[PDB]
């Protein structure tokens, strides 16, 4: 789980419910 803006790979997503594709906006 990470907050929209956090560091954030493609395959290895950190936004629990967010789409991480190239950043995590969650």
């Amino acid at each position: 789980c990470k907050q929209a803006g956090e560091s954030c790979d493609i395959f290895s997503q950190n936004c629990c419910v967010g789409t991480c594709a190239f950043i995590c906006i969650e």
